[PDB]
């Protein structure tokens, strides 16, 4: 119920903050930056799961899911992975200094396509190119069910959910997209972004679609 | 998090028992029975926000949405209605003696078709023709979000909701239904079931549909 309020580091906010005021062409990046982000949480629950099988048991299927919901804005990317605690979505999401980002801010400046964000180690913040606002909802083994938010400022918060769908295990990307990036709740485009990006992927992508009967 | 457990009237028992053991031809019915009772909710919710208007402002889309979980072997069935509080879920579910429950059980056993039990209110324990387990969802304007349980025995339980979706008002019938049953998880089978017995309903019916990319 209460919510906990942590800092990012100094870098991570410069790094949000160029990528959410940029008039940058090429946003559906973000797409497959968290499709890559998804399919390594998915190898780590796979490759832990070789001498841990129980691993497995609290969410057997591996898949992808992408839920858009036009009625509140939404664009969702679950990932039934390994998850994380509230401890590593505070290290992981923030407060932690990423190797990579000052160097990303460095090479864009200089000239770099944003598109190489994902080889700086960075790529999750590529969010900030469609979503304003982004919760990260995430369930570890180890931990309990907890929500991450951030609006590209320079504190996020973190709370123990009590108010989503329960997921048995992964993360859930909840991206609230800006009025101008509405197209990427609609399947074709969806659709389009996947297949010109995330050809080799080794799990189901899913895509949930909601139509009017008759 | 703490659940109330709280027993059913006499004769609701003895109907519900009759229904989950049947061996009766006829089982799709349950979908008109819910759809009926979720549109009488959406109409309840637009007749109350006639003379109060801000009623409607915590879920202003009025709808009906069928949501299969083949995963989990669940078939959801959500409304925006006027939805329940905690004392409607214990009265109007289970504690209250509902005219027409006995009198149903009577035109049973002289011969009249199951498909009648709409005409006798008692139409919701229709759903234990196909599911053996189910939970009744709801969010009430005037009520926080609860959870009423039952499978089909003599007592049901309430819960305070910390573990689902946010409904902003109305009602989940989340089926957990019988293995030989798991036709009512397909999109072909859901539609044909729609379009027979629910032709004149004011409500848009959605069907959520996952499907694998490529
Ligand atoms: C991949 N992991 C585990 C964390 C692995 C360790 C360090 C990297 C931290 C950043 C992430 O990658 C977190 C994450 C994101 Cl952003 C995502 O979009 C989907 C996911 O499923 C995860 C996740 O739960
Ligand atoms: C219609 N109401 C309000 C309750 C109205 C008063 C008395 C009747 C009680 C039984 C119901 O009909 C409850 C209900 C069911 Cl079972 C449903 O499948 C969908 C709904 O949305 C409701 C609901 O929330």
């Amino acid at each position: 119920m209460a919510s906990e309020t942590f800092e990012f580091q100094a870098e991570i906010t410069q790094l949000m903050s160029l990528i959410i005021n940029t008039v940058y062409s090429n946003k559906e990046i973000f797409l497959r930056e968290l499709i890559s982000n998804a399919s390594d949480a998915l190898d780590k629950i796979r490759y832990k799961s070789l001498s841990d099988p129980k691993q497995l048991e609290t969410e057997p299927d591996l898949f992808i899911r992408i839920t858009p919901k036009p009625e509140q804005k939404v664009l969702e990317i679950r990932d039934s992975g390994i998850g994380m605690t509230k401890a590593e979505l505070i290290n992981n999401l923030g407060t932690i200094a990423k190797s990579g980002t000052k160097a990303f801010m460095e090479a864009l400046s200089a000239g770099a396509d944003v598109s190489m964000i994902g080889q700086f180690g960075v790529g999750f913040y590529s969010l900030f190119l469609v979503a304003d606002r982004v919760q990260v909802i995430s369930k570890s083994n180890d931990d309990e069910q907890y929500i991450w938010e951030s609006n590209a400022g320079g504190s996020f918060t973190v709370t123990l959910d009590e108010v989503n769908e329960r997921i048995g295990r992964g993360t859930i990307l909840r991206l609230f997209l800006k009025d101008d990036q509405l197209e990427y709740l609609e399947e074709k485009r969806i659709k389009e972004v996947i297949k010109r990006h995330s050809e080799f992927v080794a799990y189901p992508i899913q895509l949930v679609v909601t139509k009017e009967v008759e």
